[PDB]
């Protein structure tokens, strides 16, 4: 149309981007051209012998940085393929909280550029001058960010034109109808889909009231959705 | 010693995690067998000649359900070849949410078997009776559980031994000294490693108390830590 979104990625291991270009729902948006994943590699952008990728951190320690120079100048052919108006994503432990909302303000942007971290990450000039802005996906350990790009592309790419609500899902049964002697909710198999709209959605509101509350704390319910909510809480 | 972690998967794509068994820190893990990764795929337990893996779910619509039977057989099979004490986890949105502490407690256990879901997940009642635990990365749609298990296996990697605090890093400075016209601290370039860790360290505090102030709410702060945090929030 064109609505294709493209993606560039800068990562010391390309080789990982398989795993969504080659597999489920993003490999068939791949295979329809209607995704395209470009990887470019800071160790081809090296003019050493060796390669090297990895610099010492002034004040001294263990923690290795990512090289300033092969880092920023594989940006900026990425910057330079994918023409105006790309925004520069730092995959960081330090960024903005990824969240649904957030996914979907991301998913705005037709040109997207991932920056993946290695070591204990980069130089923070670089965040100043390269970066618009920096996501997590959680408050954990990782060794690196491409798992956190993947994740990010794997979660934006289901807003592209062709590909196919915020509360938790309801239980889910299929076959069979009794499942080491576990039997389904006899209305899932009553065949009246009236009682069975009204008991998924109220199922769905006291998981999210139970197990994530804070989902809640953002939306004005429906009148249906705060009645069968309410009923919830107090048969609990 | 044997102190090396093993991990079972259940996915319909097993070939996603080469993205961890041949790269970077789980790569080399790997390789030197201090990790081992297998994988079962539900594909592999059907019995119909199309290798069908997905079911209706009882009280119709469109969201298809990984298929009872092979996705039962599959992990059947992950337990059967850990033995005793594997702990299988589901990897689902709806499950506790992943942070530091808990991939400590994760960590802690030597046989763990992912369950990565497909499609709008798996019946319910397989979680009574196959699923020890729920793990979620974090709040947001994916098509696949895999991406969450590849981060959930990185961040557990870190505590095998052989492999190598809590609050956001401080800032990382490298070459050169002078980037697009932005210096480094010169605190970095003194050369005094006892005014380096007193600011490293009052970044830091700051940086947590600044991004992710909920880092904070469970620790005793050192009587350095809350003296220095005092100081930058003064600053501020
Ligand atoms: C937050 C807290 C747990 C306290 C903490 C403190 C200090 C370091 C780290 C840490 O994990 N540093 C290592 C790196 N991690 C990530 O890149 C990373 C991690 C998690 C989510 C992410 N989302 O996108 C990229 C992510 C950074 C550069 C190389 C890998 C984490
Ligand atoms: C929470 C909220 C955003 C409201 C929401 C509501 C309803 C559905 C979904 C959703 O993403 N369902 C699809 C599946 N997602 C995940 O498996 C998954 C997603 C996120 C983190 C995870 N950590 O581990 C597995 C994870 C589940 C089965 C196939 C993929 C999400």
């Amino acid at each position: 149309r064109g609505s294709h979104m493209w993606i560039g990625v800068i990562s010391l291991f390309p080789e990982m981007f398989k795993a969504i270009t080659e597999f489920g729902v993003t490999g068939r948006a791949v295979k329809h051209n209607l995704l395209k994943v470009e990887c470019w590699n800071p160790r081809d952008f090296t003019f050493d012998k060796h390669k090297t990728v990895d610099d010492r951190p002034y004040g001294g320690g263990p923690g290795m940085l990512m090289m300033v120079q092969p880092l920023r100048d594989a940006i900026h052919t990425a910057k330079a393929a994918a023409g105006e108006g790309a925004k520069v994503i730092y995959l960081s432990p330090q960024g903005r909280k990824l969240d649904q909302g957030g996914v979907t303000e991301l998913a705005q942007n037709q040109k997207l550029i991932l920056v993946c971290g290695r070591y204990e990450g980069i130089d923070e000039r670089l965040i100043q001058t390269e970066i618009d802005e920096e996501w997590s996906i959680g408050d954990y350990v990782l060794t690196g960010g491409e798992l956190p790009a993947m994740t990010l592309i794997d979660a934006v790419a289901r807003f592209i034109p062709g590909v196919l609500d915020g509360l938790l899902d309801c239980p889910h049964y299929t076959r069979p109808e009794v499942l080491e002697g576990l039997t389904v909710p006899p209305v899932l198999m009553s065949g009246h889909h009236e009682e069975i709209r009204k008991w998924r959605l109220k199922q769905s509101l006291q998981r999210t009231w139970l197990r994530r509350p804070e989902l809640l704390e953002g939306l004005a319910l429906t009148d249906e959705q705060r009645k069968l909510l309410k009923e919830a809480q107090a048969e609990h």
